[PDB]
């Protein structure tokens, strides 16, 4: 003989569109939904925000309720993936282990890994490519061997290349369940834990729940409008909306894999289709998928592409050792409310729009404080519920006019950027309510109020809320005259 299957859930966190759970489920006997958790994890190096971690236990929680209703169960077993899968293998008769493929650097070394002791135990391994839109290998292979390194000419080729495949069918609405008394999948060994247990001792603050199901219901939400879908220009949309963000917010659930890519895409082509109108590239809807697509490609087939040193596409760049500034932005204290009403919203959000980010790591980096763009991405590693390996690197080496960005005079106002959209500041008082009283016409320059109208307002700069760390227009001076240089050394 029977066939017995895992099916190990990693990314795709889902039960639509996973190729990877249909083939373990096909012909099969008894199948195996087994998630690793790695009860050490948050003993490390690197902090884990709860609103992350909360939000992949929540995934898991759903994962269990879709795999109950369908006669089966998710195992969360416990332990490093090397070591499980030996025992579990030959305890549980398994023939087959499906998961979708990750091109994230650990991954590579942990699959190689579990491939081979798959061979050892006889065990069939399939990997189907369903957590970007293509084959990533393939889109560099038809390329010529390597990775495009504009989103221009990357688009070009995936057009060459043709539409994504379609979703995978929805799997059948009853499972083969696990088999009786073994084990490893003892009900209380098994089990979804929750932030507590896992060893968290403040709650998550974020407002976006995790899953397929609530990833799904957000799909149908921001579908709702198929003219703003067609319409949809990235660049045009508002930082500061964040009772209703301006953007779909799906980056959670697509890192997870709470929600398919193809699922979106494919849905995205349909209106498309009745709306010849629509938005191109990189603007559009599909242009953001694209953007994913993009790193991922470049991201898998780069070295060290997450650091600086070593980093071919990365630029070398005299960034200065100043913690102070790195403590300043990473405690939203910089003094200029927009900053830390953002990187506010990073911290109990986990999600901010991305203009929103743009503002915060141009300030740290080229645009104001001269920090090296690594120092940020590890902010935005611990807090952001989207945290993505490639993504986050990418857009770090983009922001600081490291890599794929050249254009180092563009700099972002701390002050005047998100004015433009929000004069009445309705974003800084929602994440900084010690501005709440603040005339609108000091909010982003607290330091210009009267005294008198910062005592009235119950916010006394140098007291209630920090003065500006540093002044935009010495800061960006001189960050842009250290970029110039730095750039005229690689010559
Ligand atoms: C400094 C910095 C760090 C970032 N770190 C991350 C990160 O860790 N994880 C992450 O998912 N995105 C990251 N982004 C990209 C982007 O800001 C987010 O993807 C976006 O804010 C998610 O919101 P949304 O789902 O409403 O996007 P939408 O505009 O609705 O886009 C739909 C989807 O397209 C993808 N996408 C959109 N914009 C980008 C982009 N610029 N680059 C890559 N993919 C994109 C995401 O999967 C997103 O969910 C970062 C951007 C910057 C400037
Ligand atoms: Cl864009
Ligand atoms: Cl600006």
């Amino acid at each position: 003989g029977v066939k017995n299957s895992i099916i190990w859930f990693r990314k795709g966190l889902r039960l639509h569109d996973n190729p990877a759970l249909l083939e373990a489920c096909k012909d099969a006997k008894h199948v195996y939904p087994v998630f690793v958790l790695d009860p050490h994890f948050l003993q490390q190096s690197y902090k884990v925000s709860v609103n992350r971690y909360n939000f992949l236990l929540e995934s898991l929680e759903d994962l269990q309720r879709s795999f109950q209703a369908r006669g089966s169960r998710l195992l969360v077993l416990r332990g490093k993936p090397e070591e499980v899968f030996p025992r579990v293998f030959r305890e549980w008769g398994v023939t087959q282990l499906c998961f979708e493929h990750d091109t994230e650097p650990y991954a590579k070394v942990r699959d190689a890994a579990v491939r081979r002791l798959a061979a050892e135990a006889g065990v069939e391994v399939v990997t189907p490519i369903s957590h970007t839109l293509y084959d990533t290998d393939m889109l560099v292979a038809r390329n010529g061997g390597a990775a495009p390194l504009t989103m221009q000419s990357f688009t070009k080729l995936v057009d060459r290349v043709g539409d994504p495949p379609a979703p995978a069918p929805d799997p059948p609405a009853a499972m083969p369940p696990p088999a009786e008394d073994m084990p490893s999948a003892a009900p209380a060994a098994t089990g979804v834990p929750t932030w507590q247990e896992v060893g968290f001792k403040e709650p998550p603050l974020t407002v976006f729940k995790g899953g397929e199901t609530e990833a799904l219901a957000r799909l149908e939400a921001a579908f709702q409008d198929p003219k703003w879908v067609a319409g949809f220009q990235k660049p045009d949309t508002d930082p500061s909306a964040w009772e209703k963000p301006a953007t779909t917010v799906l980056s959670p659930y697509l890192k997870f894999g709470c929600l398919s890519a193809r699922l979106f895409h494919a849905r995205l082509l349909e209106v498309y289709r009745r709306h010849p109108a629509h938005s191109q590239p990189p603007v559009s809807l599909r242009g953001q998928l694209l953007w994913r697509e993009f790193f991922y490609t470049v991201g898998s087939t780069t070295p060290n592409f997450h650091r600086m040193a070593g980093n071919p596409v990365c630029k070398q760049i005299d960034w200065d050792d100043n913690p102070e500034f790195l403590a300043a932005w990473r405690e939203a204290r910089t003094g200029f409310p927009w900053i830390d009403a953002i990187m506010t919203q990073l911290v109990t959000w986990g999600w901010m729009h991305h203009l929103a980010r743009h503002s915060v790591a141009c300030f740290l980096t080229r645009g104001d404080l001269y920090v090296s763009w690594e120092r940020g991405m590890e902010v935005f590693e611990e807090h952001l519920i989207d945290q993505d390996h490639y993504l986050n690197a990418a857009n770090w080496m983009w922001l600081s006019a490291s890599a794929f960005f050249s254009q180092y005079f563009r700099v972002y106002s701390p002050v005047v950027f998100g004015k433009k959209y929000d004069p009445e500041g309705r974003f800084i008082r929602k994440f900084l309510p010690v501005l709440k009283d603040m005339p609108a016409k000091y909010i982003y320059e607290p330091w210009t109020a009267p005294l008198e109208v910062q005592r009235k307002a119950g916010c006394v700069v140098g007291r209630d809320y920090p003065a500006p760390i540093v002044d935009h227009a010495v800061a960006s001076k001189a960050c842009i005259a250290r970029m110039a240089a730095a750039y005229r050394r690689s010559k």
